[PDB]
């Protein structure tokens, strides 16, 4: 009873992903292959129907389906529309789309984390009594270029076809209520290159100067240089949250920065605590010293255990 | 006499605040369920009128309301349309929407501030005693992995019809300035993680380690070294107001930024009255030491209560 | 024989102010009433003509005047449209509007500048032989928080009909050039609070702990610090340029970073001649101490020249 | 023959000026009058047509030239359309328009640049030989309160209509390949009050002060505080590329600091070799002191001369 | 049997060139000329038709095919359309567009990269048996003074048709895919005058000068400046990420701060290991002394090698 829609979508590029709003762009083509009522075509040929023209045929009484992009944000951008009538009765919808779609990001690991890209399409009006899904196909380059991509790709997309109660509606027999719905999903995983060499490394180098200030001789030499050293964790910390992406949580690299003002804070807590701890107002250069290496091991180590 | 409408909004995905502008997104469906004059349909199944079709369905006479989202800031992106024209006379309009919606916010407590993200509705035309909304139902999706979102929503929407009188009206008859209008609310509060570690437990660290300025032994020591602390704070007003949302107020952030710029011009008035407060000139220890826990409590004091 | 047109702009929200292209926004609705040749309608109740409907009944021959914008800046958002046509003649065009307008703004006092929002209206072909406004009505909403909110309005709209006469026209003979013109103007005062706490004040105290140098015993001691903190109102200049609003002029808070810059460079002229003054090249502390209440006051002088 | 069209068109407001994109916005209206056959129209008084209307006098076969701005980047915003149509043959099109047209922009000069705003408007189908612009006239606004503009107007507008050959086309007879073109010209200034005063002077004072490490009589003090001086400069270079216009050439900003970055790079030079010069490690003080107003004139001189 | 069409691709402006996701905007004209029946025409002199009533003779039946750029990004802006219907059969359409393309682009060069602006046209429902590219022209402007261009284009544009197969299509019906496809290409370099003399050189000073810190005599001097330093190259990484395009890799400016930030680490190192290598923990001034000539050679030699 219900038609059978054969689906295929091409993707072209995804693109632009927006991290706070946590969605992306994706260019691509959309196919509906279906069959209905054979038809007298022109020649006999398969005829084409292009772009305002479809609008016509759909005022003579042509079925065309208002298949929809579940997860898109807005309308798409729709660039040509195509129908394409056979005379045996099938009918081929082809049309071009660009549209910001939505999908759960969880972007805590980065630099180093995982994403999947996802499309879902179905029907506006047709349930799975009158519209069903047969089949879904998804083609992708296989771009091995990658390096000048932020996202590897780790395959093929997977897709998976099912059915969707909606429970709140006016239905009938306990079949009306449920719709057909393709998913597709493309996991792809960011290129950590720019963000380890370019942030994380020199934000390493700083922190390691920072415990230099164990080895300067004085003690306004020692306090005084933890209020320059800070301020440059604070320049860094203006450095990184300007260019990285902004999120509502911290990502590895923000922690860090708060391991950096602490690695500093810790220092001011010591280099003024050596000054006033043993009898006869000695230096205790037996404090300091112990800390020349104790900081470069102890966030070389108590920060190396931070697996969560 | 007047015609009963009943109301179903599926919200979908509230993002994108402006702090400025006092405005949100919200992506949903809205569903509008009326009776009117029953009618032959092909067969004897609903009707199912998708998109342009419905604007030929209207031209021919078909009633169609236009409801307007009152708060709404701009006309909003309708996606798909679709009229279910049931045979026993009823009638459903569906429509996808995505719009941006106003509504008081108030912003001067945060990260910690609550707000409502609310939408009106009501018939731009028809008055109560044409057009009534029956009843109201929202549905909204769980985020059950709520901890990767900026705002959490705390509960269910609470809806509620009523009826608005506008004044200044063209015409009057006593029974037609009256409006039918739906208002439902979702209260929500913000995700405070990101702010609490990557803004104020730093500036907090910033400013209990200015306080380490006193326990500088030269008098020069002491002084020049506020002037480095006080260019900290700058770049750390800096470096929150740049990423920080703009408002045109001072949040719990800004005043602790002013506190700081106090707490370090305040410590340049009393290292510089010390070296001239006792006769001689003499660095008045005795006087300095004292400030060494006056200001870890004197700020942690009369600063602990901002109930305002 | 010119048709009376009854307007009546009801005003929503005034946001999103533009300093530079000196532009605002404005959300509200427009009524125009007018009375024409009387119709047969649907049973005797005034006929609804909504959005899309009222394209039809102009190509029938109804008349509904195209009134402009004058002040808009590219096209308006137009919401919805409605007719109200009564069988007595008489039509009321009811319409929601959200438009960029533009008018001359001062924005030299910043932050303590005044505005007013002004709209103009005005038909787009028919003079004002042909369509006159009778009168004009501006409904604005008694803004009870307006402490959370940027602009404070200052008492309700002031309205304005007049004639302008276009010069420059084609077939003209002093009759056909003139317009008739309603004008609305909306007066408001910027909420200088975060402008106040968190700019001005911080400012005042770094341009006073600049005056702090002084009280340096040593020359190495003052001019080394002298560079701290130009450096430091370069970091404030920074700050405030990026988030405060571009202009093509000074505000007050623009001199006040000028007098910052001079205050310190007047200091090095200073803190560099008493080096070399007096015979025996003496370092002369009989010149600075004198000094150390000469800037904080010939700055409050110099500087407070009210003239501008 | 050829068809005569008077052009006319009125320009109310030039801004959003890209300097990458080199382009900017222009607001007004335009006035195309020709005459044809004379016309039929209700009573002998002139018949006026807006906006949707005259689509359908183009269906009904009205000829209506399709002028299109050359030097325009996208298709305008157009407001209002208005066809105003005499009985005796002649015919006005007037319309509103906002668009952001393209034309070659020298800002090297900046913020001493002058541009001009230049307009092209051409018919997009019809030859000179078929249609003709007849007459051109520019109108404006009178600027008195150009203080507060980011531009001042400097004379009136310049018009210029001419004939451009196209080289490359496919029909016959060769003298179908020229095209009536009106070219506009607006000549205006920058307000280089704003860049003066926050940008250009503070410069000068840090770039001045930056000479004032030669008084000081330690090396380490003046080697150590070139340091000082060189990320002063640095921030300083931050501060003017983020609010000033991103452009892909130097301007005479641009090169005071890349002469601040050589002035202290020079110091350092200076400062290191006096050092070292004469025998037994002996301060140069003769080379130092010389120095003293060898920068203040040497750079004084080298920057003196940037009349490119 | 095919159609053959000969395209004409006019371009106006290339510009907008956003790094992060390889796009370019290009403002020009696009012709289509083939032939088909013959047709009786008013006046017999060719027929053109503008915009919308290009529309009506699609409707008539008339033969306009739907070539699609396939490299852009969303559907251009289609400013004014003409139809030109010869008698003798041939059709020409033409009309100007601007729309946002897409190609890789390769950036790690940057400021010294070269790229190519590339189109691809293409017919969107039509095989090469149904239509056929027979040639294809593309025109641009001379080298013209393209100083002040952001872009330089270094040889005039390359054209070549080819045809794509489509393994995976509609159907899978053999020999009937294939496209025939117009590619347009356009080499052009970056000028790199500003990133030379605003990026590259001042860093080069700055990295210049971190190197006389050897030349201090103390090692509290060394050690207390190196830490200034730091910050110095911490104020220049944002100073250039903030005014340079975004990129998902590191460019050569990129890695010469990471040089810079090593630099200061090493000598951080080797200042401080001077302190304590020979015994009775005697400053090395042999090992130092030799770094005056080391790093100056030792960066510009084993860091220098930018052959691998």
């Amino acid at each position: 009873r219900p038609v059978d829609v054969s689906v295929s979508i091409f993707i072209n590029k995804i693109y632009g992903v927006n991290t706070l709003e946590q969605t992306y762009k994706v260019d691509g083509y959309i196919v509906a292959q279906w069959t209905g009522k054979p038809r007298k075509t022109p020649g006999d040929k398969p005829l084409i129907v292009e772009n305002t023209q479809i609008e016509r045929w759909i005022n003579n009484g042509l079925w065309v389906p208002a298949l929809e992009f579940i997860n898109v944000v807005g309308s798409p951008d729709t660039g040509n529309k195509r129908l394409m009538l056979f005379p045996d009765g099938r009918v081929i919808y082809n049309a071009r789309f660009l549209g910001s779609f939505s999908n759960d990001m969880d972007f805590r690991l980065f630099p180093f984390d995982r994403q999947q890209f996802v499309l879902e399409l179905e029907p506006f009006s047709y349930n799975n009594q009158q519209l069903r899904f047969s089949d879904i196909q998804v083609y992708t380059e296989n771009i091995d270029n990658e390096e000048i991509d932020e996202w590897w790709i780790r395959g093929k997309a997977s897709t998976h076809i099912s059915d969707i109660r909606y429970d709140h509606l006016s239905s009938v027999q306990p079949n009306q209520n449920e719709f057909s719905r393709i998913t597709v999903r493309i996991d792809a995983v960011r290129n950590p290159s720019y963000y380890l060499w370019s942030f994380i490394l020199p934000l390493g180098l700083i922190i390691a100067a920072s415990w230099s200030v164990f080895w300067l001789e004085s003690f306004s030499e020692r306090l005084q240089t933890s209020f320059t050293l800070m301020l440059t964790v604070v320049a860094y910390a203006f450095y990184t949250s300007n260019i990285l992406p902004r999120l509502p949580y911290t990502t590895v690299i923000d922690q860090m920065i708060i391991a950096g003002y602490g690695s500093i804070f810790a220092a001011i807590l010591l280099i003024i605590f050596a000054h006033h701890r043993q009898a006869n107002g000695v230096e205790d250069d037996l404090l300091i010293q112990r800390c020349r290496l104790a900081f470069p091991l102890g966030f070389l180590a108590i920060g190396c255990v931070l697996v969560i």
